[PDB]
């Protein structure tokens, strides 16, 4: 412990997400990140509903929209007659958010250095031991080598994550068979034809203004330098006709659909978020999405454990919770992989149904809320019996009625990263109950109506249900919860 | 006219069922089959709902049914876990009769000749030609060549018709990309897992008694003689360890993929049935299902045609109302294919998301449907305004209450392959328009309440719905119906 609370490895925008979050529930955060300066990326990441809507109850929502163009809508593998629709989803913000990545990070950098999170640029890390008492990881600094003490290391140091190698946590997958190139680039064409096409040969993507010039290129047949040669060539053997592609060259690269996670996202110390736990192909834009929410899941159980309060029971929920989320992820990149299969013969009549029934609102519910991350529920600490319907259901969307009917929306009253009990029907009985607590947990009364009914929902600082009371629950039960999942009462 | 009214290009169990239907309207029939004896198929048929609810409207069920196995259910795609549901389409039989394709090819030529159809065995047809006044057929008999002259003649003379060349239709579609193996054989081994399996190289499908034995082999991977030799090779591929197939062999073939429809049913006088009108891969048992109920749409339409009250538009409901049908079997065929493709990096994911899906009753509903045919209803001759919801609906299936309380089946009323008025809520305005069409038309009284209501249904011979009144109906309209669809009052 004795440089710091928490070492996380790695700022990309999960590591810088996750030190915001650890500064907000008041334990330090040193973040060693490999590169002197930021690479970019591809220039149109998406941001969905869930992470929206998580943006929204730490107060950083306005900035990341500022100048921001949004959309309304979403196709699923490929199919754009049929798309997602936002509007069949329970939410106060039925859209995604087009944020380049390198702005989302530039935006988590300013945010965590504002809370306090001490940024170290061009410190690689190198060797990581852990025993009972700390953590200790070997850094590549200023005067060579040196030690950092912690309580507790993350590793949100990507894909190739030094941490999750190094703590011998294995990450079991598939290998890529799917080849992918994409690049910023300009044209000499005009009036080219801005679509999302499969072919027999393969997938493109062109993205270029009518009269020519930078556009984005994205082709896909079915790790290393790309060239604008290659480049060139992919987008002839899946299109037929050659495209003429020059520079100037903005961006190139290259992707795959290598599917694997980490078993553990937790080993003692020491534990994983973001790409470091998950790896999988980039359709639908699911990745860093599962990432940043892997990071506020993370934060505040981590920062509760430092200070005391946060029990191990509950940190190990860190792994129970994200784990079974990101392995549906990748699950469904994969099948959307064989949903767009280059394929006349079979795949392309499968499409077809696969649309008919996007076009009920059940079936198009289900995929959307896969998607966008709505349907995202826990079910952790249960009976043990039945628990309540909202137990594990996110609230960070509901919005009170206060003493004289100005709403009040349980998003801002989430911003100071602390549990709320909120009591949407009288019940002074749990309120009592609550103030042993009152040093972690706020009490907040307001008038709202949820389905199905709760008189009361325990919220978590990430804004999904602990716990909620029917008119049966006793104050006796509170307390259970309130104990079991914030500690002891004062 | 001269030999016969309507002559049937081939005595499969489609054109026998075609046979029946136009001796039950009243008109000659004779069946030119190829063959000197009927060869021998998969001995596992399947009869799926809408067949069966035909069948049983023509009263063929009843031997159709003895010493017969049903099932309750069917798995699609090869899932097994969530199948297809029967109890949740409407109907009063919710199984799938299995009845060996040889055993309802007896059945059919048993009816058939009962009915008066003369059937000729080991006489092929080797030419056609057509004109205004009628359709000679050239066929291979005793003394060598002759000629039949027929006011119309069907081919009902399988995948590889002579008719549908000669007549100069085209069969557009795919060729075939898979290659099945299917073979009754004995083996020597014991307890061999009788189940239906995906690997990496294929599917295979083993059903074999534990002792050893005759049984039944399937193998899967993505024409001409088949040995034991073949099977025995194919097998190992898809399986990894060899299995030993010996004599004695019952049956030995193959079969793909293939893809095909007829662009036109119907060319003059000449029209086309069952595999000469479509083929595709055999999964889900659809194809026969699809043959015979094609004949039991032409069948009285084609009869009705010959006697004069049929009219030309009538006739050429048989393509507009068929045709769709069976484009959309091939389509499904060709989806399952995409779904079942043996393929652990993408399609493996895929079935997974599938499976969650059909155990949700709409979606399992809405492919119980597709393949059982309950799905099944046409839009022939609608306004012109909106049709009634009852129009073009299946009506086989529904019991009204007789004069004194007891039950009369729908489907046994239609055993004359006559029209039939019912009358569901009293309406003697209706019943005493139709007189004038008595000769035709049958009138029935009897309480019923259906959903979506319905006062009167104007019944097909085939059991679909031609015309359903309203209490806004008016006896002009169907008067006006009656003489569109069964021509001109007495
Ligand atoms: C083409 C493409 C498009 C995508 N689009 C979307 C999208 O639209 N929406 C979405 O949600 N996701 C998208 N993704 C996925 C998304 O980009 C990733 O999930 C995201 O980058 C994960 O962020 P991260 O911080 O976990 O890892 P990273 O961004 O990889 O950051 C890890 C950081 O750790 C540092 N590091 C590594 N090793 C060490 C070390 N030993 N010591 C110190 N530092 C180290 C690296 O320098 C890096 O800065 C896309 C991916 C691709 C390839
Ligand atoms: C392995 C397998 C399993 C199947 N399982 C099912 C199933 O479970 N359920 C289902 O519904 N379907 C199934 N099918 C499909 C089904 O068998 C066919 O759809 C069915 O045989 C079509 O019958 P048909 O009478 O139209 O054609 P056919 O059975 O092919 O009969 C055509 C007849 O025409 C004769 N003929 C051909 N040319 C001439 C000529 N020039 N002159 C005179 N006669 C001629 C032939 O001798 C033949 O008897 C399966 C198919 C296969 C391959």
């Amino acid at each position: 412990a004795l440089t710091t609370d928490v070492v996380v490895v790695g700022g990309g925008p999960v590591g810088l997400m996750l030190a915001g979050e650890l500064r907000a529930g008041g334990v330090g955060a040193l973040v060693l990140e490999k590169l002197v300066e930021p690479v970019g990326h591809d220039r149109a990441g998406a941001l969905h509903i869930r992470t929206v809507e998580t943006l929204d109850l730490r107060g950083l929502l306005d900035r990341f929209l500022e100048g921001t163009q949004v959309a309304k809508g979403l196709p699923f593998a490929g199919i754009f007659t049929q798309g997602l629709d936002f509007g069949l989803v329970d939410t106060r913000h039925p859209y995604t958010a087009l944020v380049p990545q390198s702005r989302t990070e530039a935006l988590l950098a300013e945010h965590a250095r504002e809370a306090g999170a001490e940024i170290r640029r061009g410190h690689e890390v190198t060797g990581l031991r852990q025993d009972a008492e700390a953590v200790e990881v070997t850094v590549a600094g200023p005067s060579g080598p040196y030690r950092v003490r912690a309580r507790y290391a993350v590793g949100c140091d990507g894909g190739r994550s030094t941490v999750r190698r190094l703590a011998g946590i294995g990450f079991p997958g598939t290998e890529a068979t799917v080849r992918a190139l994409i690049g910023y680039v300009t044209t000499p064409e005009r009036e080219v034809p801005r679509r999302w096409e499969r072919t027999p040969d393969g997938i493109l993507v062109l993205a270029f203004p009518p009269e020519g010039g930078l556009g984005r290129v994205v082709v896909i047949e079915y790790e290393g330098p790309v060239t604008l040669e290659d480049l060139g060539a992919a987008v002839a053997r899946v299109r037929g006709t050659p495209l003429t592609l020059t520079e100037p060259v903005s961006w190139l690269s290259r992707f795959g659909d290598a599917s694997r996670q980490a078993k553990r996202y937790r080993s003692g110390r020491v534990l994983l978020a973001g790409d470091a736990a998950h790896v999988h192909f980039p359709i639908g834009g699911q990745g860093l999405n599962t990432g940043l929410q892997d990071a506020v899941n993370l934060g505040w159980k981590l920062a509760a454990r430092v200070r005391g309060w946060g029990s191990e029971e509950l940190l190990d929920t860190y792994h129970d919770e994200r784990h079974p989320v990101a392995e549906r992820v990748l699950l469904n990149t994969r099948a959307q992989l064989a949903l767009m299969r280059p394929d006349e013969q079979h795949t392309t009549p499968l499409r077809g149904f696969v649309e008919e029934l996007l076009g009920t609102d059940e079936v198009n519910r289900y995929f959307t809320g896969m998607i966008t991350g709505t349907d995202v529920r826990y079910a952790t600490f249960a009976p043990a019996a039945r628990p309540h319907p909202w137990a594990g259901r996110f609230a960070g969307g509901l919005v009170l009625s206060g003493p004289s009917g100005e709403p009040v929306p349980v998003a801002e009253l989430l911003r100071s990263a602390r549990p709320l009990l909120l009591d949407l029907a009288g019940r002074a009985d749990l309120r009592e109950a609550t103030r042993p607590w009152s040093d972690r947990v706020s009490v907040v009364a307001g008038e709202a109506t949820v389905e199905p009914p709760a008189q009361a929902l325990l919220v978590r600082p990430d804004g999904y249900v602990a716990w909620a009371g029917s008119p049966a629950a006793t104050a006796d039960e509170l307390r259970a919860s309130l104990a079991r999942w914030f500690g002891p009462p004062a």
